[PDB]
């Protein structure tokens, strides 16, 4: 049995096995708060999450639940995965705290593009490292809907990982469809973040920096054009519909005119991932195959996920019901290989 310390961070008290030393906090995460840490039994950095008051509703114990399940299934070296998981508890009956730890990654994708004229060649591997990780989680039915810079954990050699998937923001980078309140959309809204993103990567400047809902509609529609009428469809508010029917008609705008100077092939992914119609929105695998990622594409080093169950987000269980299963995915976690990786 492992010793435990415990050490206020964060006006709280951690209290985490002596494996890991040298906690100092690195902000804030979903539902929780994060300590970059140095794991003395490997020489890795860590980051160890500890998630805020986990049990306190079924609210909370459900998307406790949820975000183990979903970390302990996330094998791929673009999506943020677990090295372990613990809890002071020494029983179900103590159990009332759960850390959750990953390798550390030193920024998000606001620290890279902020004091730097990033190459396009650099541009090309940060998104296609977004692309990847997200081709990876689609594959097993697994959404983001709220893809931006912050959710992009970046290392000091620009390595890249997708973070808070599948659980005031700033909504410049969410897909229309979200922001508005579709009554359906589909796993493209996350390639409408990555063009958001891909574009403000190549400029140095927010493509969408709406101050309201409203105004970042119309610069959307700005650049994009006027919908028509069949995507009126997906909105079910008639004074929604109403409104953008009433917009006199802006033409889609050429997107050479727009990034000038970008790189021609960006350009051309830039439009096949900021249209309107999600089901005309190029997918995360259809993009690894554009031509502007020639140079980074490995078919062999694209995979897909094992099947994901998520049977149980249809069910509603007591909080100490989800308390249980989570203390089993606790205690059943098999923490992976320190080297899962071999040369092509
Ligand atoms: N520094 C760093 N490194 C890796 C991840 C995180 C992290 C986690 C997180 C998730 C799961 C887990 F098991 C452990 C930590 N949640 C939010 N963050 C953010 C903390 C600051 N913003 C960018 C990353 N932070
Ligand atoms: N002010 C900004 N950084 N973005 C607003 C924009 C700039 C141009 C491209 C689109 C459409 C239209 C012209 C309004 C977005
Ligand atoms: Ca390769
Ligand atoms: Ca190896
Ligand atoms: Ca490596
Ligand atoms: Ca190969
Ligand atoms: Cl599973």
């Amino acid at each position: 049995r492992p010793t435990f310390y415990r050490q206020e961070l964060n006006k709280t008290i951690w209290e985490v096995p002596e494996r890991y030393q040298n906690l100092s906090p690195v902000g804030s995460g979903a539902y929780g708060s994060v300590c970059a840490a140095f794991d003395t039994k490997t020489g890795h950095r860590v980051a160890v999450k500890k998630l805020s008051r986990p049990f306190q509703s079924i609210i909370h114990a459900k998307r406790t639940y949820r975000e183990l399940r979903l970390l302990k299934h996330m094998k791929h070296e673009n999506v943020i995965g677990l090295l372990d998981v613990f809890t002071p508890a020494r029983s179900l009956e103590e159990f009332n705290d759960v850390y959750l730890v990953t390798h550390l990654m030193g920024a998000d994708l606001n620290n890279i593009v902020k004091c730097q004229k990033l190459t396009d060649d650099h541009v090309q591997f940060l998104i296609y490292q977004i692309l990847r990780g997200l081709k990876y989680i689609h594959s097993a039915d697994i959404i983001h809907r709220d893809l931006k810079p912050s959710n992009l954990a970046v290392n000091e050699d620009s390595e890249l990982k997708i973070l808070d998937f599948g659980l005031v923001a700033t909504r410049w980078y969410r897909a229309p469809e979200i922001m508005l309140n579709w009554m359906h959309y589909n796993q493209t809204v996350d390639i409408w973040s990555v063009g958001c993103i891909m574009a403000e990567l190549l400029t140095g400047r927010t493509l969408f920096p709406g101050t309201d809902h409203i105004d970042q509609l119309k610069l959307i529609l700005r650049l994009v054009g006027t919908p028509g009428a069949e995507l009126l469809k997906k909105i079910s508010s008639e004074s929604a519909r109403n409104y953008i029917q009433s917009l006199a008609q802006m033409p889609k705008m050429n997107f050479a005119n727009v990034f000038i100077g970008a790189n021609p092939l960006a350009v051309d992914l830039l439009e096949k991932m900021l249209v309107l119609d999600s089901d005309k929105r190029i997918t995360a695998a259809q993009a690894l195959a554009h031509a502007y990622f020639a140079q980074y594409h490995d078919p062999d080093d694209e995979p897909v996920a094992d099947p994901y169950d998520q049977s149980f987000e249809s069910r509603d269980l007591l909080i100490d019901e989800w308390k249980s299963l989570t203390y089993d995915e606790v205690i059943s976690f098999v923490p992976p290989p320190l080297d899962q990786e071999e040369m092509e």
